[PDB]
Formats: C-alpha cells, sequence, structure tokens
C-alpha cells in the first residue's frame, strides 16, 4: 500500500498525496499566502479528520494561518487553492460568532478554526503542495 507519488521538497513533510510545510516567524495572512506562494506552495486547505490529525500533530502550538478564507460578502468560506468545503473542523460557536469583515481562518493549537482578522499577525502558517512524481 501507498501512495505512487509521495515526493517532497527538504523541509516539508510527505502526507499521503500532498506535502506540508510548518512556517514559523510573525505573519500577516496576506504576507504568509506570498511566503507558500515563493516556495511555490499554497496556504493549507483541509479534507479530512485524517489530514486534520497529522496537522494538530505537527503544527505549532500557537495559532497558524490556513488557506480559507470568507471573500463573498455572504460569510460563505473557501479554500483559496479552488478545493471546496467539505470538511470542516470549526472551534464552537464558529464560524457565525466572527465579527463583521473577520473575513480570514486560523487553527489553534488544538487543531479547531476560527475566523480571524486577515491583519493579525501569528507566528506560524501551514503551506501544502502535491507530492511529485517520480
Amino acid at each position: 500500500s501507498g501512495f505512487v507519488c509521495n515526493t517532497c521538497p527538504e523541509k516539508w513533510i510527505n502526507f499521503q498525496r500532498k506535502c506540508y510545510y510548518f512556517g514559523k516567524g510573525t505573519k500577516q495572512w496576506v504576507h504568509a499566502r506570498y511566503a507558500c506562494d515563493d516556495m511555490e506552495g499554497q496556504l493549507v486547505s483541509i479534507h479530512s479528520p485524517e489530514e486534520q490529525d497529522f496537522l494538530t500533530k505537527h503544527a505549532s502550538h500557537t495559532g497558524s494561518w490556513i488557506g480559507l478564507r470568507n471573500l463573498d460578502l455572504k460569510g460563505e468560506f473557501i479554500w483559496v487553492d479552488g478545493s471546496h468545503v467539505d470538511y470542516s473542523n470549526w472551534a464552537p460557536g464558529e464560524p457565525t460568532s466572527r465579527s463583521q469583515g473577520e473575513d480570514c481562518v486560523m487553527m489553534r493549537g488544538s487543531g479547531r478554526w476560527n475566523a480571524a482578522f486577515c491583519d493579525r499577525k501569528l507566528g506560524a502558517w501551514v503551506c501544502d503542495r502535491l507530492a511529485t512524481c517520480t
């Protein structure tokens, strides 16, 4: 068993179909997106409890930016990478307990998600990309 494509860049960690990068250093949501982009990845999208568990396990104990955003003024949250929102792991009350304009999402040390202002400075951020074929 396994995945035929399972190769990851150095400093990245493979999990199933994808590779993950756990970034450190204070960034607002958009700068975080840039850091992922510059490494040819994207802010992470999450599609299963198994992925979430792997992330909770490896991710910063403080908060991390992920690639989930509300862009349409109707509070519909979508992944930056065009994937759609099947799985969710929201904290209690979230996301509707958020304020108008809180268009971004962070992942807590526990793994659960909470909407947050995009201009928050967080000390961690998670990128992913598809594992390469060899």
